[PDB]
């Protein structure tokens, strides 16, 4: 019981009963406990995360400007209560006392091409771009690359672009006062059309409803249209509600 | 028990209980253990991979500029955690402590002519050509030759070319904004013909 | 067995089985033996 040699790449926690302070010991070394000091459990492997992976541990380690672990006056480890940290690939760090491995070793999510990630800013922060990302903001991250996670940014859902072929259009309404890709203001619930051929990626506030296909006008046929409100058609003539042509 | 002579081209691991350090011993030599030191298992042959073959061992050996195995201060072997390495034909290297033979001796895959390999870049790296191969990139490797594997490049599927005879054409749509072999931009879902 | 703290003004002899060499340790100190090393008898006053 007194003699405890932990295997290489492992650790144990021994409590200083004369100070009620717990500590972790690492390295392939032989360890002998004192009479007052008591180990809490047998050695278990100190965890490493492989490349393209990440893990989250609650109550992250409070560190200085050089990343050296700060220690309390009573010999305790300085933590950050009720916080989560994202750890990417590095050496097999040990788990300090007072920390919980909430999420296991998880791979980095890869975004397929013509696909986008919907992200919501949980808490107010400042992104690396240089913008004050207020809490509740919506994010549209797209591309064939991979997304590195974050504590204060939550993924909402994975969204897929819509293919617009020849002689077609897409109907998408605004979920909120916003601007379209053409630079026009859109009120809540307002609907419009987009006539760009190819894969079209919906925005965060633009609910995509259905695809609209053009009507082929042969010399023996014509199209009967009644205006729904005052507007200007493609030829450039104003209309009135209920008017037909 | 104390006396352990390992056969030629073999090894054993003996743990230094006074330091909790494991080591491997190779060569056709007779070995005697100490009272504190304990061997972990009986000798098993040190593995060699033949020509046109390869094998993968997890946690590769960390080596210096000359390939000499770096050793820790406490006498442990310097490893690379959570990594995989591709070993081609060479002398029968030994398996160091803390390493797992994930994949056995596997042959090099040979690509038939008029055939191509679809490969996806798992992790960002730099290919020998000189291009920054970002993760998620797609690779089209073709030819009648053989493909040497890689840790950060994953084979997706084996694809076969299509024969176009006289007075025929092939319809192929674009899965993504791209360029055709004639040098024309193609939107997603756009279809065209090759003659 | 492994842990042997000899009282003040005492000694013990522990044999180095890897060298067949015996030695004596003195002083009010706590002593831990190795796996190969074996103590011969319990502490008696110097």
């Amino acid at each position: 019981e007194f003699i405890i040699r932990i295997p290489p790449y492992h650790y144990i926690h021994v409590l200083d009963q004369n100070s009620n302070v717990s500590r972790v010991e690492v390295g392939p070394k032989t360890y002998i406990r004192q009479d007052n000091e008591r180990v809490l459990f047998a050695p278990m492997r100190m965890v490493t995360v492989p490349p393209r992976h990440y893990c989250t541990v609650a109550n992250p380690v409070s560190r200085d400007a050089q990343g050296l672990v700060l220690f309390d006056v009573t010999g305790q480890v300085r933590l950050r209560h009720a916080d989560l940290e994202i750890r990417l690939a590095q050496d097999p760090f040990p788990l300090y006392p007072g920390e919980v491995l909430e999420k296991d070793i998880t791979p980095l999510q890869v975004v397929l091409p013509n696909t986008a990630l919907h992200l919501k800013a949980l808490l107010d922060f400042e992104d690396k771009d240089g913008d004050k990302v207020v809490a509740g903001d919506e994010w549209l991250f797209e591309g064939p690359g991979t997304y590195i996670p974050r504590k204060e940014v939550e993924v909402v859902e994975i969204i897929q672009a819509t293919i617009i072929r020849q002689n077609q259009a897409l109907r998408l309404r605004a979920r909120k006062e916003c601007w379209d890709r053409d630079g026009k203001e859109r009120v809540t619930g307002e609907e419009w059309l987009v006539t760009t051929v190819g894969a079209y990626l919906p925005a965060v506030f633009e609910e995509v409803l259905d695809l609209v296909d053009a009507v082929i006008l042969t010399e023996k046929t014509a199209l009967h249209l009644r205006a729904r409100r005052n507007f200007r058609d493609f030829r450039g003539v104003s209309r009135r509600t209920g008017e037909e042509w």
